[PDB]
């Protein structure tokens, strides 16, 4: 490294002071231009990382402790450190991940750490022989979701029959919870799913397995 | 080191899921190889094609490869015992067949 610095400083000093004992201006201009062009094209990525680090210092979409995501690259985890060259993120298996800063200047960054609600989405697949009950079942499910104390009634709440699947008639369920905590949301989802099972089974319907019609020789 | 797995019960075991979940959670809170200061989740969270899925998500204290694998094997065997002692069973891929 010391030698490298020696040679670099010698080259820079020769390029700068190359007139008192120096020579042709055309030759020095060409030599320095070739060298600078090569150095500028070669050092683009490191300088881009540092420029994006400065940008993150001034305008940062996240903060320390925020869970972040991206649909373009795998950067999932919680932000642990923001540096000048890389960002250190703790993944969900407790491993450090070092993301170059320039990535934040070209990809879309999602911030689940700043969410306002957690979403519950599921599909109820009934048998084709249960087509006469779909209506009432839908109503029942909707009613339950409008009386559950864990459901945010000011957000989207949809329960509708909307798909002819290969083996089942599909009913979409789409709602939100008040809490944003992981365990509380999971508990609310489990309770809702169990209530859905009870509602489906109390009306004489059942969930559909993959089905086939077989013709024998 | 993280331990994640899915327990797929039969659709006819829907009346046991609750208690089974509790049992599994209790086991994970008494296992000496599990880090109790990290995430520990056991919940029914998926309607699969042939099974009702329960997620298991925890961490071990150790970071050694062999010790983590041994702890995972012990946890899996205990999970099998818990599931089978409550009258439930693991679900194979299932199909309904209509004959001519
Ligand atoms: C036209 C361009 C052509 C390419 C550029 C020159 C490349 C050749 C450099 C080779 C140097 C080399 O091998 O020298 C050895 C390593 O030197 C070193 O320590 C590496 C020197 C690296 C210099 C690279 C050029 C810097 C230019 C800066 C301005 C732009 C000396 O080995 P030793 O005596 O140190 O070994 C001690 C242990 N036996
Ligand atoms: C764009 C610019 C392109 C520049 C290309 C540079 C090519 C460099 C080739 C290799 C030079 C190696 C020099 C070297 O090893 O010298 C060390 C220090 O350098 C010195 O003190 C002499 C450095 C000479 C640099 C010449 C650059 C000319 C640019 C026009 C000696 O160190 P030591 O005591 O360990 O050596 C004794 C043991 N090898
Ligand atoms: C060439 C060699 C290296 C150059 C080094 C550059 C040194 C710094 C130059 C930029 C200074 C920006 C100062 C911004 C001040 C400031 O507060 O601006 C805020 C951030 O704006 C922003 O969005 C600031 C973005 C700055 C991006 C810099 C990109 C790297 C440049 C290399 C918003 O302004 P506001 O009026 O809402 O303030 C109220 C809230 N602070
Ligand atoms: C001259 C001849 C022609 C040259 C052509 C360009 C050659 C490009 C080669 C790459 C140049 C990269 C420069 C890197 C800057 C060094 C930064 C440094 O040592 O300090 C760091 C702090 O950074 C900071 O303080 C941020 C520095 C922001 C970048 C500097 C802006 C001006 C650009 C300088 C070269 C322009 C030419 C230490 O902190 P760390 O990064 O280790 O800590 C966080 C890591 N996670």
């Amino acid at each position: 490294m010391s030698r490298i610095i020696k040679i670099t400083i010698i080259v820079v000093l020769v390029l700068l002071y190359g007139e008192h004992f120096g020579m042709s201006l055309s030759g020095l201009l060409t030599f320095g231009g070739i060298g600078g062009l090569a150095v500028g094209m070669a050092g683009k990525d490191i300088l881009s990382n540092f420029f994006s680090g400065i940008m993150l210092y001034f305008d940062r979409p996240f903060s320390i402790g925020d869970w972040i995501r991206s649909p373009d690259r795998n950067i999932e985890g919680t932000v642990a450190e923001i540096g000048w060259r890389i960002t250190k993120i703790t993944t969900f298996d407790n491993r450090p991940l070092y993301v170059p800063n320039s990535l934040f200047s070209s990809i879309s960054v999602e911030n689940p750490g700043r969410m306002t609600n957690r979403r519950i989405t599921t599909t109820i697949g009934l048998r084709y022989e249960d087509a006469a009950k779909v209506g009432v079942i839908v109503e029942a499910v909707r009613e339950m979701l409008k009386n559950h104390p864990a459901i945010d009634q000011r957000q989207t709440l949809l329960v509708y029959f909307n798909q002819f699947a290969d083996s089942s008639l599909n009913i979409m369920v789409y709602c939100f919870t008040k809490t944003t905590v992981w365990a509380e949301w999971l508990a609310a989802q489990q309770d809702v799913y169990l209530k859905i099972i009870d509602i489906v089974q109390s009306h004489g319907a059942d969930f559909a397995f993959p089905s086939q019609t077989l013709y024998m020789d």
